[PDB]
Order: structure tokens, then sequence, then C-alpha cells
DNA sequence: CAACGCATGAGCTAGATCCG
């Protein structure tokens, strides 16, 4: 067989060696095996156990800190292959830190697919030289085998195995002092082979019985099914974990085995491309009943579910496992006290919930003052009913002031009942605002909600405010209304204002959308009959102004006349930016830097536009090489009605200088006076990057040392090449070259003046 | 002018259109005026009037939200004199969130001895740019025109003549019908008519005749029948830094209004009374007083309103209250923080008293005098107290401090969620209201729930400070149902200070205690030598009754303990010269307490002597205290050496210094000492054969490469010898096998590496064959 | 039976009575 034995996950194991039981009968370890953390164990243990039916290991194997192990020949005997399917820690097999272990004893492995090995502070193994890795690791350039024994020569290293020559030495690798390791003819690389040199079956690996058959050798590469195994297996099964393929029965199964959220290691397993793979990438949405992933046509939701039928939600921890839920089968409670950063948090784990089929429960919710947090929610059918014949019920919410905006959403709900009792904060008109939204004066029922139980620490229960003016500019608006009197005009206190993303309110946003109405506040008179008003919920949403710079501009060279931009866009838009404004200007040459000896210390150191749009980057071309440039950035909203924006963002660029253009050109001309001085001249390259700042000539006698000149730039300008004194007469091969503020060019031919002796 | 009107109390003008014509017959106004929340009249209602019946006011100015004001002539067209010995806000005037207006009034007004003047929060207000802030008063730096709508200079201001003297802004005026007097602004405040100069010379806002000290209707000077001598000579007295009045007339001054009393202190008939000196009504003088003493305080017409964070009316002492207390201070988010602004001082309160906006206090310990309310004058609906809004307070004053009796007034229990009805009945009966059959509304619908009063602490069973981390325990708490406990929630923080709060702290939560077991804590990884303030508090179950059976351990400040010390930072070693070299370093990240030394060692590393014989032909230590710089001299040109060094805290009960760090470096090298020494011998022969003799470099200079034996000829080519180790020592020095003709000579330069030496004197030998 | 050894000390493996 193949593979005759039984799957096994992956587990963790540490501080004992009871769990270690559960692999009587598995034979391949999907996942990993981590073993770490075992201390008061004796050595004497580890020689009546042994695993002698697993071969195959997914991900990775990771032993450490282990205390009592000598050789793990003795735990591992038949094990050949890793897939290396998850690097851990970036390393597909690492041994670390073992502190008995007189010998690895690894020596069936072949083929490590995907990673290196690593094997660190073990001053016990020895033979760590005799391995071949790249017989084994198609990648050896990631092998890390540092302080071990093996750091000095010392351990033996004796072994009765071809002794493979892999490098300049004999080398004879072994994995034991009684196994060498295995290396038969490379006619096939990775395609199995016997003990007799003969290849087995192409698409299998490692130990083989029966040559060129793909049914009775050991380890194949692709997937495996049923005693087979084939590259591509047809789709009646579909390919899983990139070793199997399976029939879409067994893994439906998966998908509703923790469908019920008792574990979040699982994944809602998903069928796409024959692959049963967790999730179908973005882009991507989930059916009901097929299990394919339909192509999410514009922006779609995700799912997980609830917690049996009635999830109670405490803080951010609790709506953790309601974690991007779309749609619940069942019904929802509620309980939020407060905490840390309540900001976004309730937005973030629960803004895209669409569907909730129960009941739903807002009691002794208090850290709310609105539920717009369910902005993506659409429906509360109710197919099981809250006893009372309730589908709707809340209590206890001291704060609670705006369930929902029935401008900018429609609610829509069928059977049950509501109950809006002790939610002071929340008015009256406002659950007067959702029956004809929710509709529940059609079917028309008999609601049980209490007139005085709402409208404390308000007065809303009477009449409904009127503006009567607005006006917005970009940073405050003006709120004047009609005025409110109560029959005992005495009795008003004064007025309430809510907002949220007369009087004067100044902390605005520009282009930003705010809610706005007005409360009243009067006092109660002996007989318990009160007045009081709420103004309708009024958006009110502010205008552009030009926007910020834009931030953090960069701008790196890839060639000779070649700027690429890169920069962030500006804090405050305040609108939409239509596009970007890009000016570069040319900084021709610091001047200062003409007047200084550079052969002393070392080294000192309209415009176009281009309109970018909706768009963080810029290629400029046409450009001078090594020619500082200067790049102005605007940001710019608005360009049709006569555009404005910001200030410019200034930042500088350099192209990267061209090589070729700082040789000297042609033969550098000798001019010999009867004073042993010499003049010798040339011309200075026609196109220097930057400048050319100075001459490096090299008269040297062929046989004898060399006097290096630094022939300055002012010395080159007000004599016109090199006055090169002191010289005794003879042929001298002069090398010249110029320096410039890039680097070197190339130095000229010899410079023969020679005279005859 | 001269005072043609009566002397009349205090006065305020509230609601109404009737009362608008009232101050046309009050010449010198003693006591508060203020003018508010203008709602129930319509623009159209008011009325313009013009007389000059007003010349002085002694006390400050308010005005917010007025809604239908078109001119500020109508009611205060002669006002030229405003000074206040009790102030609000701590300004003489007060212009705030004032809508609805185009011009003002008060073109004659510009004396202002006491308090400053603030500008600020004023809405569609417009001639705040056509004011000179310099002629007013002193110039505008010392006054607060900001937060305005005329900082920019809104409105279009006009001012006669663009009668108005010589000077938005388009000249300084008040009203569309009458100008500011303008004048150089060297007199400041001394105040002048249509003149361009001061009214007088040393006047003080006015003066009824230029040129004419005894018409200044006030003067920078102190008056006195006629002049404005610089001090009050005897038997009159200082009057408001403006007046000279004898004691008779410092009592006949406020007896005439019989207002504000006068009294003869400090040469200052001015009306104040020393802390804790109570009336006297036979002169009304100032008469000593002990214990809490209300001294001098206006409370006027039975009623005084709160609605600033600063103000000189419950800060000069005065305790016993005889009127009312109304609190409606704008901005801000506590009101239990303004209300402490103004009472901070008083503490026994025998007025009307309210609390709203109770926070960051849970119980009231600043009212511990109060133990009798007067109610002598009416409180609003007879109600000496109310409480509302006391979403924070937990507990209310003991019973043997407070003693509160209320002899009129009564109880208002509202909208008290926080409180637990304990307290609410110890209040009835204490203050007796409830005894006296006296109707107290009470709403126990909205009081009594969501309620917690139950403060049991909790004390720490037992706790370890370690080095890094400290475990504590607590003792095992069970509330009065055992599965009421949801286990402890354990607040901790760094806190050194010993002021820290925790309203602004990790929370860690522990289990139950096993039904025992000491339920604790023990932190999981802190910094070393660390103060942490620590506590826990009991998280239990709470019913639908809301009842809170739970317990808060208190505040406890325990520190974790020192370690060894961190590495010298950025050690460095560098050579100084030939012979020493220095070390640098920074003290250690984690100093661990105080720093005793730097524990430095240092040796020397030699050179091998294969690298000279290549051809190409215990140990010394330091102790840095509190230092980060290490010199170490007595070494060898071109010579390496490593140096420890480490950094200590403690050493005088154990060693304990950071770890090692070794710096590897080599003093400067002597190219000179390269040079050929020693006597260059030759052994001329005629054979060709010349025997040369140079001796080896004065200095070692680390390895040496080889010797540079350039013999040469001048007319022939040159000859460069590599003399090898082997070839110098066998050879002592070189020969010459095989020459030419003639007088040569040979440059000699030992090669090592230290830098390079120089080529020696060339020695001539004359080869002949 | 009252620091250390049979880890390290906040870099996918626990978190300092975390283990005896």
């Amino acid at each position: 067989h193949l593979y005759p034995g039984e799957v096994c996950p992956g587990m963790d194991i540490r501080n004992n060696l009871t769990r270690l039981h559960e692999l009587e009968n598995c034979s391949v370890i999907e996942g990993h095996l981590q073993i770490l953390l075992m201390f008061k164990t004796r050595p004497e243990d580890f020689r009546d156990l042994s695993f002698p039916k697993l071969i195959m290991i997914t991900d990775y194997l990771l032993l450490f800190r282990v205390y009592g192990l000598e050789s793990l020949k003795d735990l591992f005997p038949n094990l050949t292959v890793i897939r290396g399917s998850r690097l851990f820690f970036n390393y597909a097999l690492v041994i670390f830190e073992m502190v008995h272990l007189k010998e690895l004893g690894l020596y069936n492995l072949m083929n490590i697919t995907r990673g290196s090995v690593r094997i660190e502070k073990n001053n016990e193994l020895c033979y760590l030289a005799t391995i071949d890795w790249s017989r084994i690791l198609d990648s050896v350039e990631d092998n890390h085998i540092v302080l071990n024994k093996d750091d000095n020569e010392e351990c033996g290293d004796i072994c009765p195995c071809p002794a493979t020559v892999i490098n300049g030495q004999f080398v004879e690798r072994c994995w034991t002092h009684s196994h060498c390791q295995k290396v038969c003819p490379t006619i096939c690389k990775s395609h199995g082979c016997t003990a007799e040199g003969l290849c087995c079956h192409s698409e299998c690996l490692g130990n083989c019985s029966q040559p060129d058959d793909p049914t009775k050798c050991v380890a194949c590469r692709n997937f495996y099914l049923d005693g087979r195994c084939v590259e591509t297996c047809p789709p009646p099964y579909y390919h899983f974990q990139d070793w199997r393929c399976v029939n879409f029965s067994f893994c439906q199964d998966l998908h509703h085995k923790c469908k019920n959220s008792r574990r979040q290691g699982c994944h809602q397993y998903v069928i796409h491309n024959n692959k049963c793979i967790p999730e179908c990438p973005s882009g991507y949405t989930m059916n009901s009943s097929n299990l394919l992933c339909t192509p999410c046509l514009g922006p779609c939701p995700k799912v997980c579910h609830l917690l049996e039928g009635e999830k109670t939600i405490d803080s951010v921890t609790s709506a953790q496992e309601l974690r991007g839920c779309t749609v619940i089968n069942g019904s929802l409670i509620i309980n939020i006290r407060g905490g840390n950063n309540l900001a976004a948090e309730l937005e973030a784990n629960l803004g895209l919930i669409e569907e909730i089929s129960g009941y739903l429960k807002i009691r002794r919710s208090y850290a709310l003052v609105s539920l717009s947090f369910f902005r993506k929610l659409r429906l509360i059918r109710g197919e099981t009913l809250e006893i009372g014949n309730y589908s709707f019920y809340a209590l206890d919410n001291q704060n609670l002031r705006q369930l929902w905006d029935w401008s900018k959403h429609n609610l829509t709900t069928t059977q049950g009942k509501l109950f809006f009792h002790y939610n002071p904060k929340l008015c009256l008109s406002e659950i007067h605002k959702m029956e004809e939204v929710s509709g529940t004066k059609g079917r028309q029922e008999r609601n049980d909600i209490a007139l005085k139980t709402n409208g404390d620490k308000a007065s809303c229960e009477n009449e409904l405010l009127k503006f009567s003016y607005i006006r917005t500019s970009f940073d405050k608006i003006l709120l004047r209304w009609e005025p409110y009197w109560p029959p005992d005009f005495r009795d008003l206190l004064g007025f309430m204002l809510f907002y949220k993303e007369g009087w004067l309110m100044r902390g605005l946003k520009p282009w930003t959308q705010y809610a706005i109405f007005v409360k009243t506040l009067v006092t109660f008179s002996d007989e318990r009959r009160t007045y009081g008003a709420k103004s309708d919920i009024i958006y009110v949403q502010t205008d552009a102004t030009n926007p910020s710079v834009p931030l953090d501009p960069i701008s790196v060279s890839n060639s000779s006349s070649q700027i690429i931009l890169k920069w962030k866009p500006p804090s405050d838009p305040n609108g939409n930016i239509t596009h970007y404004l890009v000016f570069w200007e040319r900084q021709a040459e610091d001047s200062e830097l003409f007047e200084l000896d550079y052969c002393l210390k070392g080294l000192k150191l309209h415009r176009p536009f281009e309109k970018v749009v909706n768009k963080e980057s810029l290629v400029i071309s046409g450009l001078r090489h090594f020619t500082g440039y200067r790049i102005e950035l605007q940001a710019c909203n608005q360009d049709t009605p006569e555009e404005r924006c910001s200030v410019a963002a200034y930042v500088s660029a350099r192209t990267m200088p061209e090589a070729k253009a700082d040789d000297i050109v042609g033969p550098v001309t000798h001019e010999i006076f009867e004073n042993n001085v010499v003049h010798l001249m040339w011309q200075e390259p026609k196109e220097p990057n930057g400048l050319i700042v100075l001459y490096e000539v090299s008269y040297r006698r062929y046989g004898d040392e060399e006097l290096h000149l630094c022939v300055s730039r002012k010395h080159f300008a007000l004599e016109r090449g090199c006055r090169l004194r002191g010289l005794s007469p003879g042929n001298y091969s002069v090398r010249i070259r110029a320096t410039s503020l890039a680097g070197n060019g190339s130095w000229t031919e010899p410079t023969y003046f020679y005279v005859t002796d």
C-alpha cells in the first residue's frame, strides 16, 4: 500500500509524555509536530516507545528543550519526506538546544520539498558534516548549523555510502556509525530509487519496493487517491492540502462540523477550482447550498454564526466570535457596559452584519447612545418568538437616544411586538418615527409602550421643534430655529443640542456630514402633565476648503534621465480630490563648490507642469544626468470651476549620472622644456556629470615607483594642463584621469615622451 | 451732572418692558446690575431715550443674550464712572454671548480703576473696533478683546464726521447719534471731552468743565473738597481711589442710602471690612467677629446668582447666607468642580443650596461646618435645597460634624441614581424638614435605583516584591451571597507618584476564591527598580434591583527591586597618541539604581612573528566611578589593545555589574620611525661587488615587510632590490652581484606597515670594473 | 520544606508560586 495507516492531526506536547500515546495508529500528521518544555524526565523511558508507522509530515517538525534523548532514531524510524507546507520561523526542521542527543539518527530523509534545516546549541551531536544536504535539501542556501559539538573536530566522525565528492574532498557521508547516507545513481533526481539503482515510478519518491510501479512505492509527489496518485486527479474529487483529492461529500461535512462556532481554528471550507480551499479569496463570496464561490459583484459580505441561538455581547471580546457574521440564524442580545476606546471597535466587529433572524434584546445597555452600528442590518423577521409575543425588547437604556435614521436607512419587520420601557433618553416622537418605516401600523397590532416611561431627562412627548434658518461655512454653522413656548413660558428652562458626525456651534470639519436636532426641557406641574419638543433628525454636511500639502514626497532615480516619485495624499482632502499637479525645476550646480581644493580633506558634499490624476506616483523623463531637480507637488481637489488647491510640497531629485561621460578624450599631449619641466595637456570631457573637480596624472618609468600628482581645477584652469616639475629624462608611462563628482573614469594610454639614450 | 438724582440700591432687569425706565431717576447705584436671558420680549418693544441721570455705579455690569436691543443709550447715555468693590469674572465689565445689537451707548465711559476688560464670545456684535481700548482704560495689552467677531472688524461702523473729536473702524464712536470723546492716548485713563486732550489734566473719565480739577467727576488721586491731592489728609479717608471723606462723612455716605456701606480702615473709607468682621448697625462700622463670620457680603433682594467660575462674591468670607443662590455657570463638563471654584472657603451655608452634574466626587466633605439654615429670606418655592444630576455622588455627610438643622426650607431628592436611599432618609431626619410637616416632594422612582453605597475595602493578605515582579494576595472575600461573586478586578499601574488617580491602570481579573483560598495576583514582567500602585475591587453579580455587594481594596505602592546593570552604552576605545589609548562609553540603558563604578579591564595585544617574515619580493584593570571615560597609557607605537568594559550599580555586598564589552584598538603608528638608521658602510671592489650594510629601523613599527634598496646610476636605468627578512638577516644588509661602471648611489627605506618611512640619504659608492 | 536548577525573561512556545 502507499499509506495504509491513519490520518493524524497536528498536536503540541509540553511538560509530559502522556499525550504522545495518541500516535499508536495514525501515520500521516497534517499540520506540524511541536514537542517542547519537558524537564523532569529520565533518559531511560525513551528506549521502549516507538512509532514505526509515521511517514508524512506536512508543515514542520520542532524539537525544543528535550531532556533524556540521546538518539531519536529509536522514535522516528520510518519518516521520509517533509513537505514543508508551512514554514515555522522560516524553517522546516529545527533541532535546538538538545542536551543529551549523542547522534541525530535521521537516516531516512530523501527530499525536503521546501524550507531548510537548522541545528543549534547542541554540544552532543557528531557526524553533522556527513549529511550531504544538497542531495536532500533542494535549498542549501538557507541551511544554518552552527554552535554544535562539531564546532571543533573532536567527536570522532568515523563510519563505514560512496563517500560523495560534492565538495573538493572525498568526504564520507554517514548518518550514524552503523548507517551511511544512501546515494544511488542520479539518472532520476527525485523519482524514487532502489538499492540496486533501478529508478522506480516517476511520480513517487523516497524508498521503494518494486520499480516503475505507482501502486507499490512509498511516497509520491502531487496528490494521492486510494492507493494510486496522479499529478492531477479527475474531478469527482477536489484537491485538498496540495497532497490529496477527495469527493465533495467529505469536506462539505467539515464546513458543517464547525458551522457551530465551537472552534475558531477551523475554516468554513469552500469549493473553488477543485480545491476545497478554506476561503475563496477577495472578490468572491459564498452561496447557500452549492458551496461554490460567487464572483462577488461589487462589495459583498462574509459569514460566521451565533452561539446556541442566544449570543450575549458584554464587550468587544464577546463580539469577537461575531466577527464577520453576516446572517445570524437565531436571536441576539447586547449588554455593553463600557471599557476603553469604544469609538469604532463596536462598528468594526459588526459593521457588516446583514440579517438577524430571532429577537433582539437591548436589556441593561448603557454604554451606547445609538444603535447606528447595524449599518448593514436590513430586516428582523424573527422565526422564533420571544415569550409574550415580542420581537423587540429594550429596558434600562439611560443614555440611548437615537435608534435608527429613517432617512438614510429602511427597516422592515413582519411579526412580533415591541417593548420600549424605562428608556428616558429615548424619546417618544422617535419611537413614533419607526412605525412608518418598520410598518407595525400595518397588520395593525396593539403594542405596549408606556407614554410616561420615556421622555425623562428630556421633554419631547408633545411638540416637534422646527428649524428656521441654516447657513454653513468651512468651519462653523449657526442654528436658529423657531421658538417653542409651553403654555406656561416660565416652565421652559432651556434647550439642549446634540450633534455627531440661536446658537453658534464652532467645532466642525470640512467635508463632513453631521446629524443635528433640538430638544426642549420643561419642568413638571403638580399633576404629572409634562410638555416639550424634539426637532427632527436633520443632516448637516460641510463644504470643501483647499486640502493640505502632499505628505512625505520621495523621488528616486533609476536611469540617467529618469526620476520616479512617491508621496502621500494630504491629511485633509476636504472633498473629492480630482487630481494632482506636479512642478519640477532644475538646480544646475552649487557655484560655491567651484573654489575648494578637493585633494586636501575629501568631498564637500516658467517651469514645466504635469497633471497626474488619481495616482500617487510620477515617472519623470527627458532629464539631464546628475542634475539636482526641485519638485513641487500640488494636490488639487476641484478643477473645472476655477481650480484651487493647497501649498506646494517641496522635494528634490537627482538623476543617476552616466559613467562614460568622464573619460579624457584623446591622447594627452606632452611638451618637453629644456629645464626638466614638462607640459601635459588634455581636454576636459565634453559632458561632465555635475563637475570634473580633480585630475589624476600618473607618470611612471617602467620598473620604478610611481608618484601621484593632484592637478587641481584651478591649476588646470589657470595654466591649461599641468606643469609637471621634477622629471628626470627618459621615457615614461603616464596615465591621465579626470575625477568628477560621480567617480573615476578610465586611464588614458601611457603618455610616452621619450628621448633616445 | 453733579449727582442730580437720588442714590438707589442694586437692581436687575428681566423679562419685561415696563421696567426699562427706572434709572432715569437714580444717579448713584450701590449694588449689582445685570441684564440677561431676554426672551419674552421682542425687538420692536424696546424704546430709545437719552437722560443725563446716571454718573456712577459701584459694582460690576453684565450682559448675556439680550434679544431685541438696538442701542445702549436707552438706559446708559450718561454713565461716566464705573468701578466696583465686588468683582465678577475678575472684570469690571463682562460682555458674553450677546446678539442682535449693532451699536453701543458708552461714549462717555473712560474711567476704569478696578478690574479689567473682557471682550470675549460676542456674536453679531458691532462697534468693537471703533473703540480705542487705550482711550477707555489702560492700553489693549491688559484687556482680552478676543474670541469675538470684531477681532476682524466686522459690521460697517459709521462714526459722525466721516460731534466726533479727532482720533470697520472709521473713527472712535459708540452710537450713530453720539461720538466717543477721543484724545491722545497719553491720557490713557484720565478721560476727556471732545477737545483732543486730557479733559482737564489729571481727571478720570470725564470732567464737566475742562481745565478745572474741581469739576473732575473722578480723578486719579483722591478728591478732597475741590482738590485731587495725592493722599487724603485727616480726618478725610480714601474713598475708592477717587475721593477723600471724613469718618463722619464716611458714616454719613452710607447712612444716606439707608446699599453699600463704607467704614474707616487703612485710611480707606471704602465699602469693605477686614476678614471675619461682622457688622454693628450703630454707625455701620466694622466690628470684630469670631468663628464662621459672614462679615461684609451683599445679599440684597434676598437672592444672588452664580454663573461664573471666579468672582468676588463667595470668597470674601460670607459664611452665613441670608439670601438665595442659583448656579448657572456656562461652559465646562463638571459643575461639581465649577461649584467648588466659588464656595471653596465657605463651609457653612445658611441659604439656598443645590448641586448639579455630580462628578469627580462621591461624597461631600466641603460642608462640614454647616449646622443651621436660617431661611429668613423665602427661597424659590420655599425650597432651600435641590438635588438633581447626582450621577457620581455615593455618600453624604456624617452626623457628628455636620449636624445641619433647617429652620426654613424644604427638601428635593430627585435624579439621584447612584446614591442609596439610606443617606436620603438621614437627610430628612437631621435637617428635620419631614419633622416640621413641611411639604417635601420626593421622587423615589428615579432615586434609589442604579444605586451603590457599599464601599467595603479589601486588604492584600500576602504580598511579595521581587526584582521584576510582585506577587500580591488579598483575603478571600465573600459577599452576602456566595453565588454573588464574579471574582475580583485588581487595578494596578506603575506610580512612583504618591498622588495618582484611577479615573484616567491595567486591570487583571481573579477567579472567586475556593468555596478556602486567598485570591491574589502576581504581575507578569515589569521594569526592575520601579514603583507600582496596586488595588483590587470585587466584581459581583448585580440583581434587577441593582444592589451592590462588592468590595474595593485600597491602592498599595509596592516596588520591584533592582537587578544587574545594563552594558555601558556605546563603548568606544580610540587612540589618542602613539603611547596612549582612551576608552569612552555612555551610562547604561538600564542603570538599575545608583551607579557605584564602571568595571573596566584592559590588556596588551602583540604582533605575531610570521607577519614580519612575510615578504612580497592579574589583568590590568581600572575602576571608573560614575564616569563615561577611560584613559590608559604606557602603550607602544602601532600596538593593539583590548579593553574590557562593564557598568556596575552595587559593589559593597556583591559584585553586581553589567556583562562585559571589549574594544580592540591600536595606537597610532610612527611613520618616521621606519626611516633607515645606522651607518651605511660600503665595501667597494673592482669586480662589481659592493657589500651593503644598513641597520634595522629605529622602531619595530609592527610587521616589517621588506627593505627597499634602490641602487641607481645617473644615465642608466634604475634597479631596485627587494631585501627580504632572510636576505637582510643573512647578508647583514645586501651585496651587489654584478654591476656597471660609474659612481652609483643607493637610497634605503625599510618597508613596514606602520605608515611608510622616508628614503634615507643616497649613499654613494663608486663602482669600477 | 521552605534562589536555582534540569530555560529564557516579552525576539509561530509558556510568561516568573510559569516549575520543583
